[PDB]
């Protein structure tokens, strides 16, 4: 039950208008053979070209939609796109570039996925919409073999060159120009009605269609994230690490345990309505609150509706007391909230493109996240940063520079000179707080609260 047998069948409907007379009865194995490859019945690692949309899945961050289009088959130039935004012309004599043969065309794509790639995967899978084209052209830019380990690492081989006849990894791979070893999955397999612009615009208004390879590719792309991660949704699968993943995760609840116990001392709200996740665990243990919980799964699709959430009739006096909000995304806050919401629009090696203006945020976990609407946070203001402590000033165990900071809230700053344990664990959150930041976070809250309050929390 692992890999994509090639004795599996493929529909040809697709297929039968770029490839007329296509036979309707058709497996991978036979399929692969009419793409001009062969797999010499090859127990070496790479059984299929194509792959199961659960291991498709798995493989997310890979996810390269790719679309051929007929620009007037080998008497004729075809457009090459790419979900990167890139169109390439080759002849076989929204970046638009003009008409070159393959033997250029193919180190352009080679370095164009190298750079995509290289800090998000080890290997790329082609997202399909297969009307024939696309597929036939994977002879001139492909090739396939036993599973290799890269020339100058240990990573597997995505990578050729007929150059030096040796095999790259995406980061050695410059001057290389055959992609080796690729994935692919056909969407239309999938079973749906009616064309890929009928199907993608169901779902999502942001990715218009010019008439162009990249555009096709974009929606190939955005159509199969939202089957596999808006109206499906696994928080089972794992994803590796690929960067500042537990950096940022444990700076998220450094910020978290830091704000809301800063909100109960400043405000001394009697009891705090904890909004999303039912895992979720008290972030400040030792406040004095009334500590309430309501359950919400993190939504893939639309921002859930604050009347849903609230209304319907808990303490059911949500006004009382304050909202914290910590990555469930409403429509509107109530203005007595503590928020952070991830900001959609961060470029990051984590935040993949996803639908409907919307993220594809990997960390650990696949989440889908709604597209960021600064609207949702009229009632509020945004959070300046801060540090708080109430710890004993005393060192214990760091090299120097005295703290003057009018943000560090400590018993030693109010008697107007930081010990030097306060200015390390200072450092340390600012750290924290900028890595969370970067990662994409925002934190809002309620427009009274003030850090002048919490200076009287020690006298
Ligand atoms: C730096 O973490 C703390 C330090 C002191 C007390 C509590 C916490 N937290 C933070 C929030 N966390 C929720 C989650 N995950 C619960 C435990
Ligand atoms: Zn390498
Ligand atoms: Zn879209
Ligand atoms: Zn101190």
């Amino acid at each position: 039950p692992t890999h994509l047998s090639v004795d599996t069948k493929f529909k040809t409907e697709g297929l039968c208008v770029d490839i007329p007379g296509i036979p309707k009865d058709m497996t991978y194995r036979r399929l692969i053979s009419m793409m001009g490859f062969k797999m010499n019945y090859q127990v070496n690692g790479y059984p299929n070209m194509f792959i199961t949309r659960e291991e498709a899945i798995r493989h997310v961050r890979a996810w390269i939609g790719f679309d051929v289009e007929g620009c007037h088959g080998t008497n004729l130039p075809l457009q090459l796109g790419f979900s990167t935004g890139v169109n390439l012309v080759a002849v076989p004599t929204p970046l638009m570039y003009k008409g070159l043969p393959w033997n250029v065309v193919r180190i352009k794509i080679v370095q164009m996925l190298s750079d995509t790639l290289k800090n998000l995967s080890d290997r790329v899978v082609f997202v399909l919409w297969a009307h024939g084209f696309e597929l036939t052209s994977m002879k001139y830019f492909v090739k396939i073999g036993p599973e290799r380990t890269c020339c100058l690492c240990d990573r597997r081989a995505t990578c050729f060159s007929t150059a030096s006849d040796t095999y790259a990894c995406w980061h050695h791979s410059i001057g290389f120009d055959y992609v080796y070893n690729p994935f692919m999955i056909d969407v239309q397999q999938w079973g749906f009605t009616g064309n890929l612009q009928s199907n993608h615009d169901l779902y999502c208004q942001v990715h218009g269609n010019a008439h162009v390879a990249s555009c096709d590719a974009i929606m190939t792309r955005c159509l199969a994230v939202h089957e596999c991660f808006v109206k499906r949704v696994d928080w089972t699968i794992e994803y590796p690490i690929i960067g500042d993943e537990l950096k940022i995760n444990a700076a998220c609840r450094k910020v978290q345990h830091m704000v809301v116990k800063a909100a109960l001392l400043a405000d001394k709200f009697p009891v705090l309505h904890d909004i999303g996740n039912p895992k979720a665990i008290k972030c400040v243990p030792q406040a004095d609150v009334e500590w309430k919980f309501y359950d919400a799964q993190p939504c893939s699709d639309k921002a859930y509706k604050i009347e849903e959430l609230f209304y319907s009739y808990h303490s059911d006096k949500f006004t009382d007391g304050v909202c914290l909000f910590w990555n469930c995304n409403v429509d509107r806050y109530p203005a007595n909230s503590i928020v952070c919401r991830f900001d959609t629009r961060v470029l990051s090696n984590l935040n993949l493109p996803g639908c409907d203006g919307g993220s594809l945020y990997v960390n650990k976990h696949a989440f889908h996240t709604p597209a960021f609407d600064k609207s949702a946070f009229v009632n509020l203001k945004q959070l300046p940063f801060f540090y708080y402590s109430d710890s004993p000033c005393e060192s214990h165990g760091i090299d120097y520079v005295p703290l003057k900071s009018a943000t560090c809230i400590t018993r030693c700053n109010l008697g107007g000179a930081v010990c030097r344990h306060h200015a390390n664990e200072y450092r340390l959150y600012l750290d924290a707080y900028n890595m969370m930041i970067s990662a994409g976070f925002s934190l809002w809250v309620y427009k009274q609260f003030d850090t002048y309050n919490l200076w009287n929390t020690f006298t």
